[PDB]
């Protein structure tokens, strides 16, 4: 419905540029536990629609973000079985497996501590966020690098440094 | 020379605080390019020598901030050997070999690619530090892992998460 995308769109560009940048997108969202959206996901969110490196979405890429945000935000609403704004170790562990990810138990443990800035040992749906897009990007270098599929990777001292600065 | 390095502290002090802050200590500090010292270099100086979690050094951690800072500056100013405010990728080599490191020709063209900000192929002092902090740490890290002193190191799908949440 491009219709109702629009209004969207008109309502979030404050200043009226045809472009939403950064700032506008973090006012726009709710994290569901009244602080600010965390703004590590909405710089996230927006590099990854954002085709020309204006640090902001045109009302076609934002058209995208929508679609994403609310994708994850019906991901979410699906685990949080207590409607509480946040999701626990068990709904975690449901959520990725049904992303296809092989994980133990204790490394459960190890994402929220990683991801949670709420300190509660729960994880809010902008953290969830940006926890699932770390996940995806380190999972996705870790499978070009495991050529036999067994779950393990051998790299040189050389091939280590290179690796870690593709990551950061 | 305590009475030296108390006039240096009270000219960086400009807020008279008793403590030096990260901006402080950056408007302090020349790389050697007309640019702003690396606000990133800085903050990891600050960091290794604050022992309390205060964003900044008193006079006796500055002491140390001192000595550091100056100590990088006999280095550099060893292998710039034009005087041009940066290292070229021979000189590099030589200064890196120095401290003990053992790298292929080719990873000198990595490194610079990463930590030179002015983006000449050369590096200045600045960024000098920050690879060369990164570059201990990491390869610390590499030490850890490599029990059999191969160069190599191999690790699980976990393992690997884990050591990268260790970095980042
Ligand atoms: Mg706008
Ligand atoms: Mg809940
Ligand atoms: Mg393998
Ligand atoms: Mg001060
Ligand atoms: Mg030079
Ligand atoms: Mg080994």
């Amino acid at each position: 419905d491009q219709s109702f995308l629009w209004n969207v769109f008109q309502r979030v560009d404050k200043d009226r540029s045809g472009v939403i940048s950064d700032n506008e997108l973090q006012q726009a969202l709710s994290n569901g536990t009244w602080t600010p959206f965390n703004p590590v996901t909405v710089r996230s969110i927006i590099s990854m629609f954002d085709r020309e490196n204006k640090a902001g979405v045109n009302f076609s890429e934002f058209t995208g973000v929508w679609k994403y945000i609310t994708d994850w935000q019906n991901v979410f609403r699906t685990y949080d079985r207590d409607n509480s704004g946040m999701i626990d170790k068990n709904e975690l562990k449901q959520a990725l497996s049904g992303f296809g990810y092989r994980l133990s138990d204790q490394f459960h443990d190890i994402l929220i501590r990683k991801f949670d800035r709420q300190g509660r040992g729960q994880i809010a749906f902008d953290d969830f966020i940006q926890g699932c897009i770390v996940l995806q990007r380190l999972t996705d270098i870790f499978r070009r690098y495991d050529t036999d599929q067994d779950g393990w990777i051998q790299v040189s001292y050389e091939q280590y440094l290179s690796m870690v600065f593709s990551i950061v």
